[PDB]
């Protein structure tokens, strides 16, 4: 009656993540191995949420990318796949074998572009993926590196409930 | 539940080829996978030692379609499974797919794709056995053309003599 769920974008957030899935719960973070963190745009399609790239993930031997798992009941698959945009070719469904801290191995459900052109994120959404890393505590490491993103030049607004997220932060 | 389903678009569909290393692989039914393109390629830039030819691929393409075959296997085939397809390797990710059969039914299936790979033909022996499972296997006769159509790369060394066997008859 379960899943699990590997968030390495804007749902590595509690609050976010809780935005269309308030019964998600932490399970724990873990690393995948050998896949990159990239941005970008599905489709050649800029995201009207975030105004900037989003994130993805390819393999890529040596690469690493963290992030959190979630638990989440059954019911919610077709809602998260919606949310993902699988059926609109934004994201397709993966399966990936995470590792914990301790070493233990996860199986989990997550989500990557097949389809997209590399772009920066803008600054928000930046923001936002900054702050679930620290709020569950990702490596320092791995913190850094997202810090170190470059963003593009967006100056606008995202949703109020996303700004509101931020101010708060 | 005992058996998942598995949808192969490349040379798992002759019954003959993934009986090689699955000989418990039951044929389930014919599907389509909506908005995918079929592709050929390298992944990791590496060309396939097995076939001297790009290998089987697909994304997603709003507009196009992958027909293929449904395979039922038995759950304790899994891990095998992804071993064959390079999974731990990167050559592929496991992914989740909804799959249509000629009647309309939507079937959910495990499949593979590439994420980090180089357009490239495939071998003309690579391509044969992709055409003789597609015939074998009942796929729609429009289909069967566009593999037909598919303009292979300039190899005429050896493969192995598992392959050729297969192919000669």
């Amino acid at each position: 009656e379960s899943f699990l769920y590997f968030a390495y974008g804007s749902n590595l957030l509690t609050e976010r993540i809780h935005l269309r899935n308030p019964s998600a719960a932490f399970f724990c973070v873990a690393r995948l191995q050998d896949f990159k963190l990239d941005f970008g745009n599905s489709q050649g399609k800029t995201s009207q949420t975030w105004h900037g790239g989003i994130a993805t993930i390819f393999q890529s031997p040596g690469d690493e990318v963290w992030g959190v798992v979630w638990k989440m009941n059954k019911s919610n698959l077709n809602s998260l796949d919606e949310q993902a945009g699988v059926k609109s070719g934004m994201y397709v469904v993966i399966e990936v074998k995470v590792a914990t801290q301790e070493g233990k191995e996860i199986t989990c459900r997550s989500y990557l572009m097949t389809n997209y052109e590399s772009a920066p994120p803008s600054p928000q959404y930046k923001k936002i993926i900054c702050m679930g890393a620290k709020e569950n505590g990702l490596p320092l490491e791995y913190q850094e590196k997202l810090k170190a993103i470059e963003p593009n030049d967006y100056t606008g607004k995202v949703s109020e409930e996303i700004e509101d997220i931020i101010k708060k932060g």
